[PDB]
């Protein structure tokens, strides 16, 4: 299919309702050579079990908070992939009291700083790890959320995080085309209703397909957009 | 290919420069059986041509300043195609004088209703048309372009018509989308560098690609959308 | 006031209700000199009776539709005002059917037409007949609403004439700028009490008040600007 | 002035050149009494300067790195306003090799957590030690830049810390409204000049005023809103 050829490395599987395994598999249909990482020992088993479905014995630790974690798992990947044609980020945390009430009352500064550690910072952080290795033509790609963009009750500093990781994009869009690597956004909607314009909510299936022609050459037009992949939630008002 | 099965109207091809030539020659390339609209008595054999070399002999006049041509094609195309998956509008015109020097001076109201009609108010005068022909999963496309978002020298009218069409798409998009129709506008960068991320233009093959992507069943989670296909032009600024 | 020695032509006072209307009295307030216009003799008399509480005398008959009525209102306001300092454009109409029920069924050739002359062209018809009259750091004023930017059921092909207006303003502003004219909009909240971050509606005295600064000299930086004033409504999501 | 019987905190005064001393200006033109921040020692006289030419001698240490230092400065601000009505936030901070050159190479994840912590965090910090001094009818102002919508060359991680800051603008807004309390950003122009509608650079005066107007009641209907104060630079394109 239209990713042959290409090799991705793919982040942020942790279990079959996950963005990523919906991404993984459509990426896969398509042909593309694939890889995988996993954040911890908790994680490891199922994603090399999900690794062999999809042809790959590619599955490399790493911990996006440490930057000697991600030098690592490039030099890993390596000596196995010299070079490869780029990456899908779908990887975010904050401490579980961040999500919940008042945002003011809700947010501190540590919560705030790991938000944005974990959730923006990374993106970046794994980009200048693999700067060299990126082919032309590579693609990078994270998930983002309209909480980046509206208020929504609860989603508090994560809205913050992803306003920060959208801003990441278009610098690092900007910063490393001239070498001929592209870097977009999705955004998604939220995956499981009567006021979104298709009247239904995405599925990982369609995330996943707009993520393959994110990261393949039929998209070579496309850099540093937010594309949203929500069934056209944030365009309405008032349904 | 990932257009199988799928038949789309494409108008405004006018010769192999046009994005529509781009955008009829990618989605052929994907599978798609393609019908052709030709705006008047010069273009029909030039289409007649194109349409032969992408295995169409579907060929409709269409004028869409009038109801009646409109009506007249689609009548045309149900004798052949009593449903089918969408149409891709790449359609506007302004009056010359229109076009060049201080907008504020060269607009006038009669300038200002063509731009809008042909440019506008057509995309949905096709739909209006035939919309109990398209099957549940069809797809609308459109072609914008930044003058519709900022404001850019002698674009002037165009640019407010521009604005005026990509306020339809979602207005279309939304009150389509409970019957499985989805409509989206790509925004593309001019076809023939220093400022662009990409560091190029785009080519009608880039828009093309992504049009196919946005007919095409891959998009499923995707409506209302105006995809900037510029490279990550507007993204930038004081590069 | 901070509007003193300025002279602003007001359109579109049509009650004591009507936007106009506040923002009217918010100049007035603020030491503004102002000139009314009333688009039929149905309102003749009581714009002038609005007019007089407001210190005004000024009181001209426009109809926008005509290019004619425009040049003759400005040629009897130049006998008055030789000179003046902008003007406040809160016009704008669509024939009722447009504005009920499904976008797509409703929307008419007709209906599309009249909503974008009446309601975006007629803002620069106004400005291109008085632009030699305009002094230095004048300021022109248009109201928009949140149905330019969203898909709102109902609002239909206003939706479109409302993007077709903020372009508009961005164009003007773009033209008109190095000669010393600033052009904005504001587009208004309804005159939705439950989701606003204020938790109310904008009264016409918040909106006057808004007004009143955008075409004072204290708004000297903001020009192209669409200025939401809507207490917060369209950057709220799911409250 | 349209300040009168306002009390508000100005933060970030370090010359008469600061954006901060323009705001503090008009605010005091237009009757507001006002308190001042320091950041450091260094500045505590030369801050004590412009506090006397403005009315004021209520002059605190603040370092915003600190959760300590802002709750020990309300609580002597509290001593003389035990109630006041809001407050500027014109602080930010990134080590300087972030701002130099290619982002990707520049940005390390120290850089990028102190941009984020005092750009954009120390906000929210200061709304959560101030909030139950807030009088109903409070205004809360902070400073952006275009660089939180734009890739531009060296701002870099700025860029996001800003987009971050915008989003806090949101969440805030939409947080502290049912109490009463506004939350706003102007996205200021440099103090481009070619290009700019206006032909001229923003002044810390046309930033100051728009600053006082979104201070006072005046702006009433304005909440969670990014105002641009750049003299239409980001609206116009190819200029
Ligand atoms: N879901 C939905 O709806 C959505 C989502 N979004 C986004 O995307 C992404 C992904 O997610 P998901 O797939 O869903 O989830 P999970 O599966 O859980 O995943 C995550 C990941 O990450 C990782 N990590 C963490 N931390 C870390 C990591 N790695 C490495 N290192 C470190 N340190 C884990 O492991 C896993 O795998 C995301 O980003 C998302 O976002 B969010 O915010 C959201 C959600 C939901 C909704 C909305 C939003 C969730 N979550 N999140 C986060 N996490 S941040 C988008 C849209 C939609
Ligand atoms: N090019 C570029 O760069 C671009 C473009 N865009 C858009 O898209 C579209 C399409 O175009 P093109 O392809 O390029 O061109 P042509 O080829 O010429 O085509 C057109 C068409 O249309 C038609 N018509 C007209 N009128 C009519 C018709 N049909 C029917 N009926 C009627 N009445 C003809 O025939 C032809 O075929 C478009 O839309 C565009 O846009 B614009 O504005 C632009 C340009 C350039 C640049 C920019 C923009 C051109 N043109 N235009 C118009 N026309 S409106 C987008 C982006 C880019
Ligand atoms: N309301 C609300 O909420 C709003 C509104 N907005 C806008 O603003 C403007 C103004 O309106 P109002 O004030 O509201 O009402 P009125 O009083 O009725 O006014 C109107 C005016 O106009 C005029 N005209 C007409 N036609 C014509 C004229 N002139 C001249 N010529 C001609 N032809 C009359 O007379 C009067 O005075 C407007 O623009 C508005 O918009 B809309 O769309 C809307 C509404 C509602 C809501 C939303 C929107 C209503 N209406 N509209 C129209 N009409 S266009 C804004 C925001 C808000
Ligand atoms: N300039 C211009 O053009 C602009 C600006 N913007 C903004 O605003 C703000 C303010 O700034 P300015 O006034 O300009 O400056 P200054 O005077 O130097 O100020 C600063 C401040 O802060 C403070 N701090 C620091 N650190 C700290 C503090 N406090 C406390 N704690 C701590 N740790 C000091 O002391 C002073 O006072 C800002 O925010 C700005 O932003 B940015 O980014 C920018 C610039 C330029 C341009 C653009 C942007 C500069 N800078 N920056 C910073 N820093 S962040 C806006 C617009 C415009």
């Amino acid at each position: 299919g239209f990713l042959s050829g290409k090799r991705i490395l793919v982040t942020g599987v942790a279990s079959k309702l996950s963005i990523a395994y919906g991404i993984a598999q459509a990426m896969h249909r398509e042909g593309a050579e694939l890889a995988f990482t996993y954040q911890n020992d908790k994680l490891k088993g199922r994603v090399e079990e999900f690794a062999a479905q999809l042809g790959s014995d590619i599955v490399l630790q790493c911990d996006v908070a440490e930057d000697a974690s991600i030098d690592t798992m490039f030099a890993e990947l390596g000596k196995v992939w010299p070079k490869f044609d780029g990456f899908v980020h779908s990887i975010g945390f904050a401490p579980g009291d961040q999500l919940d009430g008042d945002y003011v009352n809700a947010v501190t500064r540590e919560g705030f700083k790991i938000a944005h550690d974990i959730s923006s910072y990374s993106f970046v952080a794994m980009a200048k790890a693999c700067r060299s290795m990126l082919n032309p033509g590579s693609a990078l790609l994270t998930l983002s959320y309209l909480g980046a963009e509206r208020a929504i009750p609860n989603y508090n500093v994560m809205g913050l995080a992803k306003a920060s990781l959208e801003a990441n994009v278009r610098y690092m869009a900007n910063a490393m085309g001239p070498e001929g690597v592209r870097v977009n956004a999705i955004s998604a909607g939220p995956i499981r209703e009567a006021v979104t314009p298709i009247r239904r909510t995405v599925t990982i299936e369609d995330v996943g397909n707009s993520a393959a022609f994110l990261c393949s050459d039929l998209s070579a037009g496309i850099s540093g957009e937010v594309v949203h992949v929500d069934g056209g939630f944030s365009i309405a008002a008032m349904n």
